[PDB]
């Protein structure tokens, strides 16, 4: 069964690590951190890994119930409402955020015609109280009282609360899904170029801010639509590296080429940082299976 | 090119009319309103229609700029914002669409968050722009809701912290209210150019054309900022079907495709349905309410038939 990628321009793709459209392609060769994100992780033959799931509405979302108290403790279930089983071979409930920061969104409740309420809320994923693998998290509100206990609760993500020093935003620092003294488990593996002159290529989105100064961004290894496509196709991988070309359909010319690695990420032969300037109509097309000694044409 | 549907369970599908997961399949044979939604509209050979676009993040979203604070009789602080296309290019009112793609397609008080990132930077803050976000409501039935003209109005609880002339984003979250005075009706279209003007370039209405059949919907429940209610949004096809049909572009070999809802574990057909060329489903059922089916079920394409095919009763 032949391997394929969808035909979608950058303006038709969304981020797999936060609910945002893709804004630009991006490189940063001098990144010193280990890249080991857990959302947007899928092998080329269609195996989801980490905390990755298929719903665009599930990325950085939570479902559960508030237990007690401005901060509130919430037990979390699986996104489909079934109880989360901590013994399952996953790092945390699928969809759980995969980075350190103060995530800003809306908590809403519909009581078990029922009464309703919603408020702005913040979830600090670096907090010792952020233990989703144990089945519970904490969120804070500006609202001081009108949050009900024991009623079905939803968290809709919107952006970040802040990116100043005291807010610990770092997109490559994983949360401690079970707490500070416990090791994370069942992680999708780290990714990196394994050839001189190459660097990772990211799909970059800019993320909203509730206040303060800054222009924060979230980089993903593959867009959510690629995760969904690879899962459907389940095409066998015929080598460890696929050669793909970024083409201009109008002119028919290749703008640059890249390696698409079996574990699900891209590298290019580029020695600079920043956005990739390309026509709006461009997209990646599969060319052939190669190996780890293939020399990419410098972009 | 053979016609195909994706292999996705209800728990793997999302709504095409609001950013929500699909909760249940649903029927309502005695519906009196004309069904003519504009999001989630796609022919079986892949032609997007109405205000439909591909991004799940674009459904009921807006991008643009706030111009100034304005007066309005209703409770809150009100603001005018010009809107562009979702990709930032100017919206061209002469394009053959009802409104900018992504525009909401129903009457109601849509609740969400307005956020801004300034274009100018502050050297004292490391050459970085200032930001703000606040809860907001957009009343799609208001005479000031004129997206086809390039501008809309929204209200906030916050009284002052919204800047003029800065890039602005609306992220939808749910409804503000469903009380009588909030005019929620999922089948009543907005007046995209304002009161007393005729909407144009609409995706066509859908209806059964055979005795004993009714429309079948993918239903999601939508959050509420406050008040009583359990509101729902019904779409004709999920967003992942819109995305699949657009990619495949398979020619339609008749006006109706016969599809079966199968339980892959046992391999059995749970019920069958007609998938019409314009992009909607009908079933042979004479009751309203949810379809109770196993969690593993999904629709599978069987064959092209015609409008005189008799479906097996559900
Ligand atoms: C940078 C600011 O951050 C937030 O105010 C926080 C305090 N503050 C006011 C002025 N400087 N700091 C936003 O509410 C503002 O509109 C503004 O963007």
């Amino acid at each position: 069964k032949p391997f394929t990628l969808p035909i979608l321009t950058l303006g038709e793709l969304t981020n797999s690590r936060f609910p945002l459209p893709i804004d630009v392609l991006y490189t940063n060769p001098n990144e010193s951190a280990i890249v080991q994100c857990q959302n947007g992780r899928c092998t080329l033959d269609g195996e989801l890994q980490g905390t990755t799931q298929l719903l665009p509405t599930g990325i950085c979302a939570f479902r559960g119930k508030v237990t007690q108290q401005t901060h509130w403790n919430m037990t979390v279930t699986n996104l489909n409402g079934t109880p989360f089983d901590p013994t399952e071979d996953v790092p945390a409930p699928l969809g759980t955020p995969d980075f350190s920061g103060q995530i800003y969104g809306v908590i809403s409740q519909r009581n078990t015609l029922p009464a309703n309420r919603a408020h702005e809320a913040v979830i600090a994923t670096y907090s010792p109280k952020f233990t989703p693998k144990l089945g519970n998290i904490q969120f804070s509100t500006w609202e001081t009282q009108d949050v009900s206990s024991g009623q079905p609760t939803k968290f809709t993500p919107v952006g970040l609360a802040s990116v100043d020093a005291n807010s610990h935003f770092d997109q490559w620092t994983l949360p401690s899904y079970s707490g500070a003294l416990t090791l994370n488990m069942n992680l999708a593996p780290s990714v990196a170029p394994v050839f001189p002159g190459e660097c990772l290529l990211f799909f970059r989105s800019f993320i909203p801010l509730k206040g303060g100064y800054g222009n924060p961004a979230i980089d993903c290894l593959m867009p959510q639509e690629w995760v969904q496509h690879l899962y459907q196709e389940s095409a066998p991988s015929l080598s460890d590296v696929a050669l793909v070309r970024y083409v201009n359909p109008e002119t028919g010319r290749t703008l640059f080429e890249a390696k698409l690695h079996r574990n699900g990420f891209l590298t290019v032969a580029r020695n600079s940082a920043g956005p990739v300037v390309a026509p709006t109509n461009g997209y990646f097309r599969f060319d052939s299976w190669v190996n780890q000694f293939y020399t990419l044409a410098p972009m």
